[PDB]
């Protein structure tokens, strides 16, 4: 049973060997060349962990702990799962004492407890009105990604976007991240991104005979596509007088079709299939704006931010479904053109446009800018905020290092353990910085002695332990406190198995 | 991870290496033979980049960062790819010293942003206004390439040529390239090419082949027949002789609305109904057999539209010209539409002995028209020939010092990086690399004596722009931009995984 | 020619990489067991070279160039040799740049030139009477060795025992250490050491007056032994008789001696046990076998001359002394010959716990003595610590750039292998090498902190000076010209022909 514990811990080893590079804002990259041929570089624990698959099911139920978090963030993945790499590290070392796992797991799980306690305990707390504050968290969690333009840009779009959606639910900050819009275009600077406080569509209209501006537009959300009488019918003509007829009156279904809709007369419509070229005309000789297929996505976010609702039957509309604007426009940003609903009716409406010069590097922006709003959004539904680059861990060590001696021995020794586990963390990122990993942490312990100066960390650039507060070194309480359950979790959820018994073919 | 950096480096290093010996004027070329069995010889990265192929995925990302440059001309790709190696080749120096990769990163941001500082504070300013300039500016870019017949005469025509497309928007010097037309023939000496300020088309007897004061007609339809073959399948039964009139007095029903506002000259891309020929013939009108290119740069430069239907015609919306006229130059007969309306209006005709012979004089061209819009657009200029680098190099000496000592030696790696690039340039050019390099930069112990770079052909440091070696600012500016981007998008991935 | 010249900078980076452990204060040490079984640990390069034996000639010639330094000192060796060896490891990337060595050598005679001038015109100077210097420059120089017991008393003692040799020559600072007498005894502490300033015996008839006053010394190179008659006659058994002749013969040899009348006499020969009686009847001292050595030092000591026959003695020729006494300074017994005539009279005793290790604290009382009479008879003194290093860098890097390419690179080279040695003595410390060096020349932006240093202890940069971190400005000097010397002369070569 020991080579089997053996081979897991080594399977939890080598994921924490393959993310170690990575961890850190001054970390290292990897790059994934897809089976097509594109490539994308990335250090993103979620896409490196997606497209790096694993035949070993320890290892994908690992993943699964580490990546299957509640939250719409990322962010922390990476922070568990190398923390479950060095908690099985010292493991082993348990291990090679004859110390059952049992009471590693029982001490582990002491140690997880009162590093949650310890997070309670010295998390400061942090309000939507201390706006600043929510700005340099924003920028501790963008600026770790591959992209570094105009960070306080991007960072201040944030904070200030987030602000919008947050209401009081039983004076309690509920924030919906599905009320924010999100729409790319390819080419263009970073600074060339701007905020939208309606919804953004994009997409090019049907026709240039429309008007393209229109005051106090109601919407109409329609999600319906002619009719096919051959089955219905079989088409015979012997005689071609008769047919000519037989056409007009199909045209005249369609005028059937479209003129119930122009009764009660839209501003603009759109539907998420393709327009039929005559509906185009008859629709542009009212004066009613219209789009191409959209897809269902922005029109469900388009729905309730309008006040209206999505009609799948275009014959049962009400006069109240349709949606509301105040101002409706489009637009060229960059080259191509965009569709601009702006002014919604609902208060909680917002929408970005994302632009990169390079199609696959604007996608790095998406991917650093989703974790920028979640990690935020955490910080306001949670109300708690902590200073990272290491001034957390060495709190949780001295903490346990001075709890460990009064819990019984055997449980103490996996206790202090966990506690240079969590050291090891900084020591881990110490590496990627290139400065002598054991010389700075010991350096940051030494002067938290001084209990005034217990948000000093370490600075990847100076090389000098510092007040990572001061210096915008903010993370959310929350999501890095829940690396450490979900990294105990899986350690322990690797120390309980004894053996396999899989059924292959 | 340490071999996959190793192997990444070793990917670019080895473009350096493929290129390395085409650098410089007096340089190296590469021959290409096509699958087809046709032969391409050339030094023009943007073609021995396109023809030859890479599996390498870094070498496909590296050059779609070298070529994929914002600006018109393919000079400065050579310059930044081999930077990128150079670059490569100290880090690969530096990781020996065990310095971690982000470490390497930061100092070469910091020496390329105070290479972008160096470039712009010593960058002498250039009007529009100092047209000789200009010249040497356009000689020093197409001068590189392997055609070296009569290069004063195109360098000329260069800079006339874009002069005249220059525009004031807000006071600030635009131009846009697609305004001058661009026409090749083959057979004739490099000295019979000839610039003409109309628009020139590149392709019967009884039309007149000379109109005065023509308006045209961009029609861009079909002037063939309607088909009624999927309509009506016509079944014989006296009656078809008519049957075939009247297909014709459709024809003449679709000329007649078009000689309804009566213009001279008529131009569509579709193979002509043998029979609209002769009644357009009849009226006296010119008419031709031409790419939409060419029709939208005469759209533009005319002052009228191109029509997509000739039932929809307006009276205005057809161009205006002074002069039409026909001529052969060389073996084979052109078109020229002569003084146009549109004051920002330009041809260029373009031709060689050898019909693969003058595509480089078109590849050289282009380069040269580019560099120089580069250069108004801009409104500065730089002399070549290493007296840029070695300033950069002495700055960035100057400068690491005081940066602290981890960053200080990766500055210091850039200035060597970029100091080896003459080195390099010395190296095809037969002489002593170093011996050449060193004697510039002790030549630069005065400021006086900046602008002092290599002669390639005399061998010795002479004042490049006296000797007509200038080059633009920015062209040479974005190299080091995109080569910095690279190296540090080599020295920023660790390992990669492809799927599947 | 190339392979050669490998090999041999190969032979020389064997030796530097031999030594580079044990370069610094916080060296390592190296075990030596000799044949006989004996066991020896030092780090002393003199010692190391000296027992590790080489086959390679070119090792022999660079041990012959580095040891076979012209002064008293081992000190100073490690230094040149390990220089060598960076030189050497520069110059190899110096000859993979296509560079002739020649170019190399006379770029490293330069630099050379201008080391030693960068350690002249900053050469504190140091006068005798600034005593605490030179205590501090011994602690210095015997503090680096394996023992570290009462290193302050020790160089105290050092620097009051070699300040009585000192005399004015043509107002010039001579000193002759020949004038030092060394001896050693087995058991005891380190404090239990004394000087004297007479000259000491090392060395044990009970009968004899065992102290006397104002004793004159009488030195005798003779052996105090009979003639022996059998080579002369095999003699036939009056034998009686024959036999008290011969005692006749030795009272017949000393009363010759005795005529004078001296009350101490010393020989090396043993000594035969009836002339013992007789001059312990007279009330003489006498010894048994002593050295020459001693008795050369005795010689100019007291005021005598040695006498190698016992014939022609002179009532001047012996010595004068003031006191001579015998004591018991630990478990056994020597002989003091205190207040000798001769101004220029010292001795140092020296004790140890055990026999081998009391062997160490000679050879770094040597260099203790030696580098301190070296600073007496230079006049100038350097903080070490690496704060000389680095000014010398900092300087041919600021010179190298106006002496012409080829040459410059070469310089540079210099200045870089110059600065790597103190990266070996931190990397030697534990601590990391590249930071430190480059937080020092860093501080040195300013000239005040000239001194600045590295301490192995705190890890931090300090004023060496103010720390008594102080070395000779010659011994370390030399250590430059002789490292040169070495790799200049490696350079020089191309083949190897022997007589096989
Ligand atoms: N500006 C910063 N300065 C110092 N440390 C930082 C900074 N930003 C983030 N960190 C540290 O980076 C660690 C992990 O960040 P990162 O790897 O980028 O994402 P994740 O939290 O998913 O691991 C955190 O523990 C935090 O302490
Ligand atoms: N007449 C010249 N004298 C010296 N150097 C020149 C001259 N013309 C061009 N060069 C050098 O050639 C280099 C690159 O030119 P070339 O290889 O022909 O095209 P590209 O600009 O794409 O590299 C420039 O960096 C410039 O320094
Ligand atoms: N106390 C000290 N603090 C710092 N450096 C020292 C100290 N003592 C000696 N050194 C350094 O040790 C180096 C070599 O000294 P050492 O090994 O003792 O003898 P040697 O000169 O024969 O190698 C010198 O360059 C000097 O700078």
């Amino acid at each position: 049973g020991k080579e089997a514990l053996r081979a897991n811990i080594a399977a939890v080893k080598a994921i924490e060997e393959a993310l170690k590079s990575t961890y850190g804002p001054r970390g290292m990259d990897k790059m994934l060349v897809d089976s097509l041929g594109d490539i994308t570089i990335t250090n993103d624990g979620a896409t490196i962990l997606d497209k790096m698959d694993l035949q070993h099911p320890t290892g994908k139920l690992l993943v699964q702990i580490a990546k299957g978090q509640d939250e719409e963030t990322a962010d922390g993945t990476k922070t568990a799962v190398i923390l479950a790499g060095e908690l099985a590290k010292k493991a082993e070392d348990l291990l090679y004492k004859e110390i059952h796992p049992t009471i590693i797991v029982s001490g582990y799980k002491k140690a997880e407890e009162i590093a949650l306690k310890t997070i309670q305990e010295i998390a400061q707390p942090v309000t939507i009105n201390d706006t600043d504050v929510l700005r340099k968290v924003a920028l501790t969690s963008l600026g770790s990604k591959a992209v570094a333009g105009a960070r306080e840009y991007l960072a201040d779009l944030v904070v200030k976007a987030v602000a919008q959606v947050a209401e009081l639910r039983g004076d309690k900050w509920y924030v919906d991240l599905d009320n924010v819009q999100i729409v790319k275009k390819h080419g263009g600077s970073v600074n060339d991104t701007q905020l939208v406080y309606g919804i953004v569509v994009d997409k090019e209209v049907v026709h240039p005979g429309m008007p393209k501006r229109i005051e106090n537009a109601k919407i109409a959300l329609l999600d319906a596509s002619v009719e096919k009488p051959e089955l219905d019918a079989e088409i015979r003509i012997n005689d071609p007088t008769q047919m000519h007829k037989f056409l007009e009156e199909e045209e005249n279904i369609l005028k059937e079709k479209v003129d119930k809709i122009a009764a009660t007369g839209a501003n603009v419509v759109i539907c998420q299939k393709g327009i039929d070229e005559v509906a185009q005309h008859y629709l542009a000789k009212k004066g009613i704006l219209a789009v191409r297929r959209a897809k269902k996505s922005d029109l469900e976010k388009l729905a309730r931010a309008t006040g209206g609702r999505v009609i799948s039957n275009i014959d049962e509309l009400t006069s109240q479904d349709l949606g509301y604007a105040a101002l409706v426009e489009e637009r060229k940003v960059g080259e191509d053109k965009m569709v601009f609903v702006e002014g919604a009716k609902n208060p909680k409406s917002v929408s970005i446009l994302i632009r990169g010069g390079l199609e696959r590097v604007v996608d790095e922006t998406e991917r650093a800018l989703r974790d920028a709003l979640g990690t935020v959004a955490d910080v306001i539904r949670d109300g708690r905020a902590v200073a990272g680059g290491g001034a957390v861990e060495i709190e949780i060590a001295k903490r346990l290092r001075k709890y460990a001696p009064q819990v019984g021995g055997k449980e103490q020794l996996a206790i202090e353990a966990y506690a240079n586990a969590i050291e090891g963390l900084i020591m881990i990122l110490a590496e990627n910085a290139g400065l002598d990993p054991i010389d700075k942490l010991m350096q940051l312990r030494s002067l938290h002695e001084n209990e005034t100066n217990k948000w000093y960390g370490l600075n990847l650039f100076t090389g000098n332990p510092e007040d990572m507060w001061k210096l915008g070194v903010i993370e959310p309480a929350l999501v890095k406190m829940n690396a450490v359950k979900a990294a105990t979790e899986a350690v322990t959820l690797v120390l309980r198995i004894d053996d396999i018994v899989a059924a292959g073919k």
